[PDB]
């Protein structure tokens, strides 16, 4: 009945290959997808166009923590969408303020800036940190530096490309925005050395590196980093777009170290995967550098996304998804270590916190894509990062039985690829 | 009651003032909003929390061309939202491909890249142009230049600030992304000189500058610019995020000059103001420089936004909103000119195309905000740009009866402010 449905009917796409070809012909070819055509999602499950069921073990890289099509989130979208979707922040409305209050109180910050994407949240935090460094720290104009880590990921703008160490992310996209010092991740001594520069405005870091391969730092990393930064009046910007909102077994992964970020970033599951909405939060004397006219966005803070975000955030609490991720995650890692370590020599490491988990394989010893195909053959959808880091990031709403079943299927896939190697 | 409704009820916010104080306390204060508290929108109209009606003459700066809460668009949102909203482009789905084909065919391009915001579309276009210049033009490493115009606006990223001449956009946000050459808008000679640098990858331009003040260039500008760029193998990137999608009385504002942009940007009304979705479109040999892993976005091309965009775009066609914009916009400029030129001396110029109109005032002879308040007294909601440029950007679905009424109301507001002068 709707225009997309009717247009699609007219195209007579029956087979999965009919869709792959449509995609190849008309869609900018900047992804290499897994060959599946998903048509429905609910909770931890998706179905392809043929009625085949899978567990979704990417979940939007932790954008779907609440599950696909969560009924409450969908009801809140549809109720608000019938009333009002967009005013701009040029006009007041009856949603944006309350939603920013809800977030401010939930995370403990004076001010909430709403943007659309995670990359926009990072851009906005860097602009805040620079303008603050210039106007409050009074460092010389154009000299602000931001420290970031090797293999960081914060998105795909030119400034993010300019602060990346991933070849594909920056190659042939220059010239680059200046002002970035890259240090190793999970290395406190290198941070301490970089903090000797009094031009540093901020250290920008992930509690666990997401795209970089689910890299879990050593105990105390973030606590120690924060102390170093405070002692130099340098802002700690913590990117929780992938790690935040219950994924690691706590509300924020920073909580594991009892760290309250000077600037916090949220996105992804902030909307339960329904619409793009991201947040930058911080104390008043930092956030208030963004005076009227100095920053903006058409859709940032639109009342529809705000309504969705408050529902999505409430589901996290009501369904105790932090406790669920903590419990199931510990079990997943325990299972895989028990049944795969030793028996599968080409597994380099099994790592994670909560339900942010990875199995790094040795890509010289095995074709990583065999594991991906095999997993799919056994009803598990995932996409690696860096070729060799297999990722297991299911929605947090995955039931005990679904998780047990999935774990069994996942173990079986690795063993099957190992058998096949013989 | 959904969570936002129950939470808000608990805050006991009754007056407009209660809402403004809530904003000042919790919302990052990077806007100076007009004092109205909008609760609902329908078509060209909105209502505040006390049930006062207004005409929306900002329309999301042309994000709501289809009106607030277009029933077909909202029905499309809701139907798709029950089925599937996000897969990532890491997995296929049954929506993204067909929506991109729909777009490719409607606008006549080989490849469609879907992103979320207008800024992201601009970023993506600059990346494509730079990479193409390096890989196809073979210009030296890090040497790509992009030409754009004074008073341009394409967003708020650091790289957008780095290429702005607006003090508030860029001030204290550096150091800046290199590789930009700013020239005057609506100046073909300046473009021709700038194109002498063989390291230019692209000229990035708006068919009418939006935030810059609804600056309508001289006849032939875009046509002449495209020819100069082709002469030098430079890409013409046309930002139609504000001007496109029937706003100026044509499908694309570029159509006024019969210009097919080498890279086209859409955004805003691409979703009828319902969810952020933006698009970058271009020929295959340009767009295919974005190889797997070289660009991405979590929400870019998500199925929900696709279903919305297709419905949004079908509305524009089905409701003949280009013809509506042409016809009403001409009637608007003619009435304002006839009743305001000569009678109101502080109006510098009345200008626009279609329903992208502006009235620039002289702010040494009048307070800009007096006009804005009298408009609001008279039921017309607008926000100027650059202080002195009043903007009249209603939804295109505004009825004949509603548009005559609004036109009377705006004329009455300028005349009342002149009387009070
Ligand atoms: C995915 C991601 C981003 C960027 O979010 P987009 O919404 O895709 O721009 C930023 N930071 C981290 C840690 C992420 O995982
Ligand atoms: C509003 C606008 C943009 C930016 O779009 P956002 O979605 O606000 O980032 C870019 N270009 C033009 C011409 C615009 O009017």
């Amino acid at each position: 009945k709707t225009n997309i449905e009717a247009y699609r009917d007219g195209l007579k796409l029956k087979t999965e290959e009919d869709f792959f070809a449509c995609d190849r012909q008309y869609v900018c070819q900047n992804y290499a997808p897994v060959p599946v055509v998903i048509s429905k999602g609910k909770g931890a499950r998706v179905w392809d166009i043929n009625g085949n069921e899978y567990y979704d073990f990417l979940a939007g890289v932790s954008s779907l923590s609440q599950g696909h099509c969560h009924p409450r989130v969908i009801a809140a979208l549809c109720r608000q969408a019938e009333r009002l979707t967009l005013t701009l922040r040029a006009f007041g409305n009856d949603v944006t303020g309350p939603a920013c209050r809800f977030m401010a109180e939930m995370f403990g910050y004076d001010r909430v800036l709403l943007m659309n994407t995670g990359a926009e949240a990072g851009e906005s935090a860097l602009k805040i940190a620079r303008k603050w460094a210039y106007e409050v720290k009074e460092i010389p104009p154009d000299s602000a530096k931001v420290i970031l880590c090797n293999n960081n990921y914060w998105g795909r703008t030119i400034t993010a490309c300019s602060s990346s160490t991933t070849f594909d992310c920056y190659n042939n996209f220059g010239p680059f925005t200046p002002g970035f010092e890259l240090i190793d991740y999970d290395d406190v001594g290198a941070l301490e050395e970089a903090l000797k520069d009094p031009n540093v405005a901020a250290f920008f870091v992930e509690p666990i590196q997401g795209e970089g391969g689910v890299n879990v730092p050593k105990p105390g990393y973030l606590k120690r980093a924060h102390e170093l930064c405070r002692s130099k009046n340098v802002l700690l910007i913590v990117d929780e777009i992938q790690t935040g909102l219950c994924r690691t077994g706590r509300l924020l992964a920073a909580d594991h170290d009892e760290v309250h970020p000077d600037i916090l970033l949220l996105g992804k599951s902030l909307s339960a995967g329904v619409v793009p909405i991201s947040a930058v939060m911080g104390r008043a004397d930092v956030m208030d550098v963004l005076k009227p006219g100095t920053h903006g966005s058409t859709f940032g803070g639109n009342p529809l996304a705000c309504a969705v975000a408050v529902e999505a955030l409430t589901v996290l609490k009501d369904e105790k998804l932090a406790d669920r991720a903590e419990r199931l995650g510990a079990q997943f890692r325990d299972c895989l270590r028990r049944e795969l370590y030793g028996k599968v020599p080409w597994i380099k490491e099994i790592r994670g916190r909560g339900l942010l988990n990875a199995v790094e394989v040795d890509s010289d010893a095995i074709d990583p894509n065999d594991v991906v195909m095999k997993l799919k053959e056994n009803g598990i959808l995932s996409k690696p990062t860096r070729g060799r880091v297999m990722r297991f990031i299911p929605p947090l709403v995955i039931t005990d039985e679904e998780h047990r079943d999935a774990t069994t299927r996942i173990i079986k896939s690795f063993l099957a690829v190992e058998e096949e190697r013989k």
